[PDB]
């Protein structure tokens, strides 16, 4: 019996939206604890029978790229940290150390000799070195897709299981800029029992500290029962550094960072240095430190206290290891032997802390509050809200989503077969998984790294994309070639991928033209892949060398097609206009491809002398004053010209869209009779303050509300076809395109902020929808959370991550904007949605980057815009913290994130070609996805194993019967199944042995993993 995720409002002790509504967010000087209060404790609270147990947990924050590349940091810092950790922990059996970033650890371990590898395994086995989380990285939680968060977790933990024989059940997230409940969701379904977070709004820290609610059972916003709950520890202070982790007073704590005495080139900003602990000072030093501890202990419910001891790239030098260890050893010996302190202090690990906490809990010493919600948007001080990185480096943000999909497609396409080692499938896939996983780092996708580091991430992702293409194309060739004919060269390109949207038209001329000709090649095979587990029809396009091309399927059935020109926009530095030029030698052919669930479908493009029967040609209308001619070679329809004017378009029986004379949407009419609903696109700009704090890669600090971009009299291009129409306009910084295929329009923005310093470009939608102060944004492409605009907070605080979609609604109408890339956005007034396109910032914003953002490049952002009637929809009550997509909006999101893949046959003739693969695959219910299909065994394994991650979303019931689908049982997708098991999401632990080898489908909002075993 599935939990109902719509109708029952969870009863929880803290609900973060409710908390937000109540809190005053005053930023007052709380004293030595600047954002708290002077903590008082009763010295009689602890005694002989009730001691304070203190765990000091040494750690070292290692960024996989930030100010230096991954390899640069590894060479200069991390390899030394790990080498000296091995030595010092080996030699000092009571010393402890926690490690988070497996990308660095794997890099190090593989360079070790066998002697050292064994020493390393020993200190892990004995508990001295403990892995926390065990992901490839410590990912950003704002921009990251849940699928990639899982990918990187799996990458690190699979490595740890194989080489260290351990799987972390405690998570450590000290650094992501705000925190998402997507983390406890994934972690709890991956065997975790505890997690730790740090970067939350200073006001939230204060509020929760006051109620001792810094430790909580974090459940999902829709979870009535509490089964998703994961124990969470929120750190109470401003930083994870040593001054902000011993207790409330950094002036005191800094004195217990023994790296800060001078020889290391570090010091205490509070002007009192650390002093070496001696017999003459240990009593006084201990009195100071124990007092700090006991103050921190006031903020929590048990007699077990966590004291992290670390900072960025700490525990490098041998001398640093000694200086920290020896001084702390002296403090522990004194403190533990002075009964009057009633403290037992020691080095410990994160798991040890959590174990002792739950022992206190079980002894009836504490009960913990329940909590739901998220921890965006983070501010570490004053009005410095970290909403800028929701948008920074948007090119690579978009790239992340493209690579996300190519990794899935490559792993899925290649999973169907076992491959010979010589094929290098596993090699290429591991590379792709690792480069994407690396980019999930909280300085990767966030766009907060130095210019040369961003370049490194981009290069790595480009290599991953090539790896995916190689795997995908070899897989297509095998799946669609008669087996007795199949003769692979594992280095040969049988197909090239054709991608219409990445890097995108106007970004890179990368697409190949299918060159046909009576005197060279009459025809060309193309293949579409559909990674979704349901039948899909979708328009696909290819470049061809002639407009006289027709399409057939592999049964030679004619397929209706449309040919359009290839239009490119040019900032004409002579006329000072932005205007389109048409190709005279290549054309776009568009047709509907119909592709099996998780399958393949083949089509043939054939040239003729004249207009083919089943091919139509789009009309084109250029709207501008002072037109010049636009010849189009063989294209059979002459371009038409006119003065700027309002226009209306309708494709198929879909919506009718009206545009302004500047080429921007002004209204949508859903059906013939229905109203023309005001929906207006507008481009505006935010600036930067000329006094006080400046915006940078992290911070969004606007100098007031956005000002409209002055548009002049822009050139508007209207293309009208039977299958696809569009309106495109050359705006300053943006070629804005609205594309229509008979349903929700697609929006593409080619964004080039050029040399506009201290500017952020925003795309806004203005409607009449009576949303008031409510809007919805998603978390990690997993769930939609209710947002409430708060005027008591500054503009930038009302910006949230838009990792994949946002909506506003009233009783009757909803507008949903879906994205192909994470960007920052808000609803700043009733009826509005807005989302940032790019930002170019001259100054550094004081968080350590030491540069602005002046490395912008052209990016093609993609969207779907869904206007819907929702009055018949069964929606959550007004008190529910969640929202849910409709079927239409969810399908539009899928179109952006997981489109059909397109393959062009490279050679002249494809001998033994087949028309279809997967025609017999079950077409599963629309709310179910096979998020991951991955073969887990190499070819030499007698028992083959294939892992599946199934995700079921929740779609609103709006009265559409939408019925008759087949049960998807992933365990029978490959033949000769011998066993079927439910696993953790990482595939690392078997949870359930499945009757009849049948994998059940999952509940709405649930995610499960299954592994099928095959004897043949
Ligand atoms: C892996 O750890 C387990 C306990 O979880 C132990 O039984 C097994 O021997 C270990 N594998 C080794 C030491 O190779
Ligand atoms: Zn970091």
């Amino acid at each position: 019996q599935c939990q109902d995720v719509v109708q029952d409002v969870p009863n929880v002790d803290v609900q973060m939206l409710e908390l937000y509504d109540r809190m005053s967010f005053k930023d007052i000087d709380g004293g030595v604890w600047k954002q708290g209060w002077n903590i008082k404790y009763d010295p009689l609270k602890y005694n002989a029978h009730h001691k304070l147990k203190v765990f000091v947990v040494p750690h070292s924050h290692n960024d996989p790229g930030w100010i230096q590349t991954f390899e640069e940091y590894y060479q200069h810092d991390t390899k030394h940290i790990l080498s000296n950790a091995l030595r010092h922990l080996h030699d000092n059996p009571e010393m402890k150390f926690i490690w988070a970033e497996i990308s660095y650890f794997a890099r190090f371990y593989h360079d070790l000799g066998e002697n050292k590898k064994l020493q390393m395994k020993s200190i892990v086995k004995n508990g001295q070195l403990e892995f926390v989380t065990g992901g490839w990285v410590m990912p950003d939680e704002a921009n990251s897709h849940w699928r990639n968060v899982l990918l990187q977790l799996t990458e690190g933990q699979t490595w740890l299981k194989q080489f260290m024989n351990v799987t972390p059940t405690a998570s450590w997230a000290i650094a992501p800029f705000g925190h998402s409940p997507t983390m406890p969701y994934i972690l709890q379904k991956s065997g975790f029992k505890n997690m730790l977070i740090q970067r939350t709004h200073y006001s939230v820290k204060k509020e929760l500290a006051q109620q001792r609610q810094l430790e909580f059972l974090w459940r999902q916003i829709w979870d009535n029962k509490g089964d998703t709950a994961l124990f969470t520890h929120m750190m109470p202070f401003y930083s994870y550094d040593i001054p902000h982790t011993c207790g409330p007073d950094p002036k005191v704590c800094c004195q217990f960072d023994f790296k800060r005495m001078g020889s290391f080139g570090l010091s205490c900003p509070w002007k009192v240095p650390p002093r070496t602990i001696s017999d003459q000072n240990v009593a006084a030093r201990s009195d100071l430190l124990v007092d700090q501890w006991k103050k921190k202990a006031e903020l929590y419910r048990t007699n077990v206290l966590l004291i992290p001891l670390g900072d960025d790239f700490r525990f490098k030098q041998n001398t640093e290891w000694d200086v920290q260890r020896v001084n702390y050893e002296r403090l522990f010996e004194h403190i533990n032997s002075q009964a009057h302190f009633n403290v037992q202090a020691q080095f410990g690990t994160l798991q040890e802390y959590f174990d002792a906490v739950h022992q206190a809990e079980r002894a009836g010493q504490a009960e913990f509050p329940t909590l739901s919600g998220d921890f965006f948007t983070y501010a570490d001080r004053s009005d410095n809200y970290w909403s800028g990185y929701y948008t920074s480096r948007p090119y690579h943000k978009r790239m992340d989503r493209v690579l996300m999909h190519y990794v899935r497609a490559a792993e899925m396409l290649s999973a169907w077969h076992s491959w010979d080692g010589m094929a290098r499938i596993e090699e290429r896939l591991e590379q792709a998984r690792r480069e994407l996983s690396l980019f999930q780092h909280h300085d990767g996708i966030t766009g907060t790294a130095k210019t040369h580091v961003v370049v490194d991430y981009e290069q790595r992702m480009q290599e991953a994309l090539k790896a995916c293409q190689m795997v995908m194309q070899q897989s297509v060739y095998r799946l669609l070639t008669k087996p007795s004919i199949y003769s692979p060269d594992f280095s040969f390109s049988y197909f090239t991928l054709d991608d219409s949207r990445w890097p995108g038209s106007g970004v890179e001329d990368s697409r190949t033209t299918i060159i046909l000709g009576e005197d060279i090649l009459p025809s060309k095979h193309v293949v579409m892949h559909n990674t979704l587990p349901h039948w899909r029809e979708q328009l696909v396009d290819f470049y061809v060398s002639s407009p006289f091309v027709s399409v057939t399927d592999l049964a030679n059935n004619p397929v209706e097609a449309q040919v359009s020109p290839v239009w490119s926009w040019h900032h004409d530095t002579l006329t000072k206009t932005i205007h389109p030029q048409g190709s005279t030698t290549k054309y776009r052919i568009i047709f509907k491809a119909r592709v099996p669930p998780m399958g393949l479908a083949t089509y043939v493009l054939t040239i003729s002398d004249s207009k083919p029967e089943h091919t139509s040609y789009a009309s084109n209308l250029l709207l501008r004053k002072n037109p010049t001619s636009l010849p189009l070679g063989q294209y059979p329809e002459d371009v038409k010209f006119g003065d700027p004017r309002e226009i209306s378009l309708r494709v198929g029986n879909g919506p009718t869209l009206a545009f302004s004379e500047q080429g921007l949407l002004k209204s949508i009419q859903l059906t013939q009779d229905s109203p023309h609903v005001p929906v207006h696109f507008k481009f505006l700009k935010y600036g930067v303050r000329s006094h006080g704090d400046r915006s940078g890669a992290y911070l969004f600090l606007p100098n007031g509300p956005a000002s409209p971009v002055e548009l002049g009299q822009p050139v508007v291009l209207v293309t009208k076809g039977k299958l696809e129409s569009s309106v495109s306009v050359g705006l300053p910084s943006v070629v804005h395109q609205t594309i229509m295929r008979g349903g929700a329009p697609e929006i593409r923005n080619l964004v080039d902020i050029g040399s506009l310093d201290n500017t952020e470009i925003v795309m806004r939608l203005e409607t009449h929808i009576d949303s008031g102060d409510i809007f919805y944004t998603d978390l990690n492409g997993l769930q939609f959370i209710k947002r409430r605009r708060l005027d008591k907070l500054p503009l930038q605080a009302n910006y949230y991550p838009i990792p994949s979609g946002m909506f506003i609604e009233d009783a009757n109408t909803r507008l949903t904007l879906l994205t192909g890339q994470p960007l920052g956005g808000s609803s700043l007034a009733s009826g509005e949605l807005e989302i940032m396109q790019d930002r170019r910032l001259a100054s550094d914003d004081e968080r350590g980057l030491g540069q602005g953002v002046l490395d912008n490049k052209p990016v093609l952002h993609i969207y779907r815009l869904v206007l819907e009637k929702v009055n018949n929809c069964v929606r959550p009550s007004k008190l529910h913290p969640a929202g849910y997509l409709t079927s239409a909006a969810h399908k539009a999101s899928q179109s952006l994130l997981d489109p059909l893949d397109k393959f062009i046959f490279a050679e002249n003739e494809w001998i033994g070609a087949q028309g279809q693969f997967g025609g017999d695959h079950p077409s599963a219910r629309e709310d179910l996805d096979v998020s991951v299909m991955r073969r887990l065994t190499k070819s030499s394994a007698k028992t083959q194993r294939v892992g599946y991650v199934l995700h079921r979303t929740n779609l609103m019931q709006c009265g559409t019967p939408e019925e008759h689908t087949q049960k998807l049982d992933v365990c029978h997708l490959l033949p000769n199944v011998a066993r079927c098991e439910r696993t953790t999401l990482t595939f690392l632990q078997n949870l359930e042995h499945l009757d009849g080898m049948v994998a059940p489908e999952v509940c709405p909002m649930e995610t499960a993993a299954y592994v099928s075993s095959h004897s043949s």
